[PDB]
């Protein structure tokens, strides 16, 4: 038993994490087959920039891509939006099966942070519903991705791009699109305002259950308008009726219905935890999707 | 900037995991140079096993070693104390630099679980000072390790045996030595009073000064001895004067002296957080070693 903030397995990304430098700028590229996405400041040195008249006047020979101890080639680059494809002579042996995938807010994903090309460390992250995620990044980690992994197959989900002044982090999918309202430029923005996860967060109370962790239960329910209209009240999301379809196999495992456990987050959210916690949490926590739970409270693995 | 519990990247592990079958039990090992290290619970079928006249029954051909679509064929097998090495007729060629160590209480490892050989996820731990981890570990999870990486070399310091009734875990180093009072036997045993890291949660918050949580900060200060009298009080760890030599680039980057924190840990302890985190949390956290917080709060990556 026992419950963890669990990454994926990092072994198939750290074979695809290579270092690219372009003038006096050095970030982190994902190397695919032979096409090594990165981010597009690197060819910047970011108030006001053209992307478009700074990639036309680069050349192939201007970025420097380390892939360790070899120098790899490049032999021609594109801007897909805010990523350069910059394809090589030689395709990475330890390509794995990939997928490109645009994620959801709420949606959980581990993340590979990375310097000078070389894996830094693994920890898991969740797209928060302004499009923000909070994790661990300084000077030189852009281009380190976020991933999540099912069975032998690696869906890429983020590429760091820049630091919000809330110390919150903003990045793009692997087709170059931000995700939200941030654009890869030094001008004034910021993150908008968080919710919170409501879908996540009683998945993480059924996580409690299985683990034998009952006081925040009781024997009261309630209907999911009555819980919405206090969901809003907490700054938590809607739940909807699709949401509790997914909380399903968790209520089915442990007996208890999704709107119960609506009726104890609700006791929860009004009355605080009073001087305990859940799981080794004084807070609700809502960055485990169901599906998250389930993989952990019954031991899914991955090859 | 941010703040997560960040692993160590999982690649180096994932390549000696293996499976390890005996009779009706499967589990996982450790596959180093041509020795497969497993828990040496896989020849029981519990309650009182004298394991040498176990072992002594066994024969090489008794055990099913699977890394992955390869049988490994075992040549001979030996009980160091809790393990056993089963040595085998390839020697791995994922084998890394590595050391087997033996960690004291506070230290923290990543620790990468799996089943039947296959890497689950991968999660960040702390050997609590009743010699006990807090992880995630379903049945089939034993043989799972848990280690540091200092640039290229891997240092295995835990081997996964056993859940306490408390849903706490226990297990050995790599040498077959049980951390504390803890028996591979379904006797039982229970892990001993806990106790709070000190030198953990000053550098924890540390590691929110550099990030921007600077209220719970003061302008006092006090002695080592008149504090730690109220870490007894709160069952926290006594505090060194080697412990302060440790947490001193932390106020090295800072200007925060290690006896005001201490005097800001005070305040904090004697009145909680009265409604505000510390780095996304609402409780004092002690996972974190100083070494932990420069390696995250300064950016070393491995290679
Ligand atoms: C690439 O490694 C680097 C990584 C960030 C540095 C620390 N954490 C990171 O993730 N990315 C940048 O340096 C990035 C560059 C672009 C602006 C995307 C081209 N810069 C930032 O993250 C900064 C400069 N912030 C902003 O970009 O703008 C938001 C803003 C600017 C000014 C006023 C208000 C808001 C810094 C925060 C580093
Ligand atoms: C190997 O995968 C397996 C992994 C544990 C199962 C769930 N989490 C784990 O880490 N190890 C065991 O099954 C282990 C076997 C030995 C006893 C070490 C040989 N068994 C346990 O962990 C159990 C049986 N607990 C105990 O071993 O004893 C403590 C105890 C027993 C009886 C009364 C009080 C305390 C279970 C908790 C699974």
């Amino acid at each position: 038993s026992g419950f963890r903030k669990m990454a994926f397995p990092s072994g198939k990304v750290e074979g695809c994490m290579v270092q690219v430098t372009c003038g006096t700028t050095t970030l982190n590229g994902l190397w695919l087959d032979d096409v090594v996405y990165c981010p597009r400041h690197v060819i910047c040195t970011m108030l006001n920039p053209n992307y478009e008249d700074l990639l036309i006047r680069k050349s192939n020979h201007n970025f420097l891509v380390q892939a360790g101890n070899v120098q790899l080639r490049v032999i021609g680059h594109s801007m897909q939006n805010c990523v350069l494809k910059l394809k090589v002579d030689t395709a990475n042996p330890k390509t794995p099966k990939y997928k490109f995938v645009r994620i959801q807010p709420g949606q959980t994903f581990s993340v590979l942070a990375c310097y000078n090309g070389s894996p830094s460390g693994v920890y898991q992250c969740a797209m928060r519903p302004n499009f923000t995620i909070k994790g661990s990044f300084l000077n030189g980690s852009c281009g380190s991705v976020g991933f999540n992994i099912d069975y032998d197959c690696v869906s890429f989900c983020y590429m760091h791009h820049m630091e919000l002044p809330t110390g919150v982090h903003a990045g793009t999918d692997l087709a170059g699109n931000f995700y939200g309202p941030f654009v890869d430029r030094q001008t004034a923005q910021a993150a908008g305002t968080d919710t919170t996860i409501t879908v996540n967060v009683l998945a993480w109370l059924y996580a409690a259950v299985i683990n034998g962790d009952r006081w925040f239960l009781n024997r009261f329910t309630t209907t999911l308008n009555d819980f919405n209209l206090v969901a809003m009240k907490y700054n938590y999301e809607p739940l909807t009726q699709d949401h509790v379809d997914i909380l399903g196999p968790l209520s089915a495992q442990t007996g208890i219905a999704v709107l119960d456990m609506c009726a104890s987050l609700k006791e929860l959210l009004q009355n605080g935890m009073n001087g305990r916690t859940i799981l080794g949490s004084a807070l609700l926590e809502d960055e485990f999707t169901p599906f998250d739970v389930v993989r952990q409270c019954s031991g899914v693995t991955f090859q």
